[PDB]
């Protein structure tokens, strides 16, 4: 086990042992099974963790219900005051913690460190928040009536999150449905459960210090069994769910079937594309930053490259010339740009894709084929020649697989974008007026991260993060994405003697 | 023969009505499925029959909607706006026969006929304002040289599923903030309201083709059950707004969510009113009686639960038994008339069904409980003392004039009785209580969307939203944000700069 | 004679004009004041007469206005808004004659002039909607069991001062969005528009009366400074709404000040047009000509000086002078005329002053400096190149339509020098560069209160708030959130809760 | 002796504080005008020196301020906001020296001097979540192939007055605003809170320095009126939030008015408390005691008046003069404490002059009254009884320990009462009536700035705007939109497309 490794110590920073407890409710449990986590840079097993039983899910379930109780009747700017005290807490652990999402997940190591950012950022931005939500006071049409748009908290707010965002998705879902008022149960990705682990202890400590009840921010580690309890239960008034389309599609079901909330994140299948009057030594860099970032596993990787055919040739070269010098190793080591797919299936996927996009066409100009070095290492690969609407460029596999297309025109190559079946984030490199406000309009892009001369990765805490179609309709951290945490009431108060009725109506 | 060969209804013709109506619209007239007779439940009497559409004639709709939609999106939203407030216009011109065939076909008395009718001009008001207004905001970027920008575009193809106990202003409320927010409509109503359905398109087409713009912005698809699961099942219908029943809006959230698409669900409320200690009783009566006899107990608001304190139930009930008495009934039309029939023959027989089953649990009629002896669909409007809280009777979903009164003791518990049923459309309290007044509108109050103290569960305005949580199915119609349901938001970041990416050690060229 | 005996214009009756008009109205109509005539600027004889507000009228006036607010101040917004709705109404029925008189004693064209009662009738639809919507939000306070809100309410009594070049519009920006907020109004307009003022109020009280409402509710007390300066010292004018001269406003401004009053200050604007070398030209022409000349060049945000780079400025000049020679003349109510006369007389005599300054200063008349030889206040539309950005005469607030085209290299010279007037009213570049655009919109562009890209410096919609920074005077009309000036806030705590204070050692 | 010097005071020197201090920080600290002595008004022994700002010092901090402001206006807002929240933090880690400064400096009770601090570093938590959401709407242009936006830019140079009685807090809450909404600052403190505003700007200065950011982004010039007068004639002060008296307020807003710039006015309140029939007196007893003695009588929003139902009036009375002989006098820095001494000498003679002038007018001193025979300015809290609402020195603007009290029958007219003076800072009802409480906040209610219910004056918390209207300037601090008030509003329009505008019969 690398924590039973001296040079792996520092993961009793974060209070892991060989095994963890992988349940918390204001106690430390976990009576499922076991689970072992695998660091994917030389696929080691680092730690393990005692999974929830249903048995513990109820138990856990009921105490964060109870003390959602004492919770809600904490003022919000006081609840702030607690998320603030967890973004402290976060920004005392952040270099371990950024650390060992390198370690167990697999991302280089500035991601990680990064990604505790993010949530550390999502806290501080909280802070501010909790003295804001709110509605408007509206002017009744009657006379001596006050109406009033309050908001208050849906109550349980669980969360299902995926192995390549193992703290940051977290973290969003987590400081807004606090500051809101809400109880959290997380379920995170089974593969990064010392990620959650870890997380947590560190919340739980910010909890216990404030004399508060743990199961405000409770954990169940597990797997599918955990996650369809959770969208099956009435108890959970919104279920955040990020992951893939399948399963979020049958999660989505599962909570219209019993009338809750869903928060749906999933899949995107993202288009860069570059136009004639493009700036390219904008586009080359911002390419291959977006395409190779992560190896390739972030709901936002520009998995569809779209040249104008004027400059394809050149762009295609440059990238070839540019990914020759991506500088592969170990995820922590320092000014390593490229790191291991999550597991060894997904090795296996990236196989199967590149050997079917080849059956259809493609030409593999960079890339295709498994690393010979420990752990999941494959190489940044772009293929070239393909048709737009080709089967392997709408499959969904997290593969760094860059499919490159040719185009001519602005309106088709719009439609190649929309013409998907997700819709999470898209990029156009242009300088022309015009186009960029089309593209931003009802005739642009249908995606709901829709960027200009950035990358399909750019985006930032204040605005809302999320996407559109089989997306899944979700948003995340800022603009009023705190709304789906909480229920609007559209309140009539009469303080006068008489009843007027609206629409002026003589009864 | 029917009433609107009759020449005591010779209006009907004002409103463009026939014999027989074409039941498809957009952009041109027709329709080749079923005909359908409605009829008058003041007297049971056919008015006019609607040819509806057929499975093909839904499907040449939404490719012409979707057509007129590229030139819709394409017109600024205050010039969208100004459609609509002609639309408020044209239909503040026919206020009175409009109303009048509200209150032919669907039931309800004449001035909640002209009242829903008025619902609807009020929001194509309220619409032209907003159509100036509509939008996100632009944020500051932690990025030097980039612009971030909440930008907020038509979903594109609303449908619009309404049902017969508001028949004109529940698609109204879709119609105007779907239209200035640039998407096309398309709208099937409920088949025993075609007429009415007919009559809306009529005004909407002129006002359409006299601004020269495709018909098919506010379609129209008469149809029942087979109609609408198309629309649920159809991925081009990027909006479904369904008003109606729970059982049903179930099965069309679960056919949107299955196809990844958007809905807004206007389901049943089983709205309590809570009458407290303190109350100022000459508010409570009338309010309680208004919120369950109005519109012949057929509202999604209306109160079907009245929670009255140990101290003052049987003060509150008796006083509630003389208004009752006191209630004028007549033509829906007619003059001073409070009370008409029932929508259907059907809703009669559930209703007797209903008032014998609530014996048979333990309750007490206290007042009505039959059928009244007069043409058409009338019920006597009915209380119903004795049950418990939880009894089955009351916890059915019965679109029928029959309150149930229960006792309480304290607050803690009605509060959590009110919040037991499946539903959380609408909700209020009587009471004088500072204290307990902002614990209901607070997290430990009323799980509803309408939440009210000191009126009736039912007459909304327009100016908040217009929804309910949990069984109601959570959409929202009318005012403060709602808009936002038919419009997609996208978080857009313009970079502007000659700023490179960091060279992360790569030598690019 | 007085053109209103004449039967060419017996149509002004139908606006309830005649020979000799009330201009105070409470409620009742009266003026007990001077007798003023105003005059038709294309060719100079009288139109008709108005009795204007002494200052008994005036002191009435105010009286009724705030009695009258008790009743308005308890009606609900959204039933103002239904008001208002009407008002709306009552002005597009009449938006042919009441456009016509604004050509008639104005001097603007026909379109402009029924464009602007449109403009009115277009706040007041958008305030329709705006009563359901205005108020503050309900925020979570941080101590248990209170209640945190924001309330909005009426200031009371909101006087709005009005100038002669948009005679109707600025104050139904003002009234619409006054009335819905629960305010009364009170007008004093120019004085050489005040069959205008008597004619809005006409519409404006017969909607009120049909209503039975106090029609002090928009009350009218025609005057000139005499009731301004009355108004900016009134400690019951709750607000002052102020459209005029910088010189005027600067005083109006210190007035309520030093009574702790509030001012809105719609003050001039000194308004540039920024052509960059990558500019659409055909965009650049015609914007500029329509900027400059539009109303005779008499409007707030009329364009007064063009910036060319200089790798395109003899084109443009060029492109320019034989757009000018195009600009067909007549009478404002003559359908095919783009220019009408000068708003007075005085405005010719000072029109030719400004020329011959711009001469000695060294600027070439490139195009027109010439009035026209024909009845009324006409001048030829003018081109002056040659100027240095810093020339005297072109920081002069002159209401004549006499454009000042300067040089310019590079970028941030080009934005420092649109900035450099004492105004910042509107301002506008022609570039289709992107980075350009955003910092003409960001901290290091343009610090005018409109903010205009590859459009001319005119023209601005009801939707966004109206006004400039700096000697503009900072006021806000119409869009956005504009409204609060009308209202004031006010920051609510209600402790609901049975909570007792913290004895802090103390036996109560 | 300087209390610096001796050795119980070490503790000072954990703020940088020594003999004497600079009070001019503009990156670099200097101060070459007079040097000021402040003193402890526990005992009245001087605590340390400052040297004070000249003309050339204010000179040079404004054209580094302006400098600075080139930078720092380029830094992204939540970057911006990243300062501020290391501002909090710095201030978070000196937040018992500072409190005590706070007590010992200006007097008031150590839990209030560390509450002070603990506002600014929660304003500053506050601005770091609004520096990622300050802007405005993008709306729909009602014309084809055009943006609408509104933009917020910040003003430039805020200048920042503050007065004696909230040192550190005033100054907070325009500081982080203003930082996130990308101004520089200019702080002038009260002369005899020298020391403090010295100590708040060390602290700051080590955060900018630290980040590489040059220090006038938070410059410092301690002075008195002569600086103050500089800065509100001064047209390089973009914003001048001015806290303080009524009567230098409303100079300083003509100054400002006069150059035709900003300014956040925030001057005196004349606060009621009133206590219908209904009220709960368990509530309005010790939250009346706190309002009016909280230190000592000195707030912008201390209880001044009192008006109670004559039914409950007596009992009232009686009742907070057995609770007013429980309050604890002493240092302010000791425990257990409640009430320290004035700020002054002079405010001591000025109790006794309005206590005098009471007692002449018909006012019956039930408690207090009487100035305390120990050291420092220490005066009894009193109450005085039996003047009429008008009585002459319940309007006189006295920072006073002193509450009247006075008797009401109806809703209406005590409505009138409390809006009848000439400031409108806070004010408060107890009463259970639901209909009574909406009228309060309605439009016939109080005409305050802050309106509460069941709460007394002092009730304010950061997420709301703060601030008054009528004489107590208008300005709004902190919470709400308060942040837009330091920046400058632009209504954008950017034509993106290749439409032409109509020639109009004109061949360009
Ligand atoms: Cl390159
Ligand atoms: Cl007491």
């Amino acid at each position: 086990l690398l924590i039973n490794q001296p040079q792996y110590a520092w993961l009793k920073e974060l209070g892991l042992r060989e095994e963890n407890e992988g349940v918390y409710n204001g106690s430390w449990g976990g009576r499922g099974e076991v689970i072992t986590t695998y660091c994917p840079a030389n696929n080691e097993p680092i730690a393990r963790v005692r999974q929830a039983s249903v048995a513990d899910y109820e138990e856990t379930v009921k105490k964060a219900r109870e003390a959602w109780k004492i919770w809600a009747d904490i003022p919000a700017p006081k609840r702030g005051e607690i998320v603030r005290q967890i973004g402290d807490a976060l920004r005392e652990k952040i270099q371990v913690l950024g650390s060992l999402v390198s370690l167990e997940m697999g991302k280089i190591l500035v991601e990680g460190v990064g990604e505790v950012q993010e949530y550390v950022d999502i806290c501080d931005y909280a802070v501010g928040l909790s003295r804001m939500i709110g509605g408007p006071i509206l002017p009744s049409e009657r006379s001596g009536h006050a109406l009033i748009e309050q908001w208050n908290p849906v109550g349980l707010v669980g969360i299902i999150t995926a192995f390549n965002f193992p703290v940051a998705v977290y973290g969003w879902n987590n400081a807004i449905a606090m500051i809101c008022g809400n109880v959290c149960l997380w379920k995170g990705a089974p593969t990064t459960s010392l990620i959650s682990v870890a997380v947590t202890k560190i919340i739980a400590k910010v909890l216990e210090d404030n004399k508060l009840p743990g199961a405000i921010c409770s954990l169940t580690c597990g797997g599918a069994d955990i996650g369809t309890a959770m969208a099956k239960d009435e108890r959970v008034n919104l279920l955040s769910f990020t992951g893939s389309t399948q399963v979020g599609k049958q999660v989505g079901l599962m909570v219209q079937e019993r009338f809750g909330r869903s928060l749906l994140e999933l899949g995107g299948n993202n288009a860069i594309i570059a136009f004639e009057d493009a700036d390219l030594s904008l586009v080359v860099p911002s390419a291959l930053f977006a395409a190779v970032g992560t190896a390739g596993q972030r709901c936002t990787t520009a998995r569809r490259l779209f040249i104008h055919e004027s400059i394809h040739d050149e762009v295609v070269n440059r990238l070839k010339k540019a990914y020759a010098q991506i500088r592969v190793g170990n995820p922590w080591d320092p000014n390593v740009l490229y790191g291991p797919l999550h597991t060894k299936q997904a090795v296996s996927m990236f196989l199967g894709a590149v050997e079917e996009a080849k059956k259809e066409g493609g030409t593999v100009v960079y890339g295709g084929k498994v690393m010979d070095r420990p752990g999941n290492y494959v190489e940044p690969t772009i293929v070239t020649g393909l048709g737009h609407d080709a089967s392997i460029a709408h499959t969904d596999t997290f593969a760094p697989i860059l499919y490159v297309f040719k185009f001519k025109n602005e309106e088709e190559v719009f439609a190649w974008n929309n013409e998907v079946k997700q819709g999470l984030s898209s990029s156009i490199f242009t300088k022309d007026l015009g186009r960029i406000f089309r593209w931003l309009g009802p005739k642009g892009s249908d995606c709901g991260i829709v960027n200009v001369n950035i990358p399909t990765s750019g985006a930032e805490i204040g605005g809302a993060f999320g996407g559109e179609k089989h997306t899944g309709g979700g948003r995340e951290s800022g603009s009023d994405a705190w709304k789906q945490y909480m229920r609007r009431s559209t309140c009539t108060i009469n303080y006068s003697k008489d009843l007027p009725l609206a629409q002026g109506i003589k009864f």
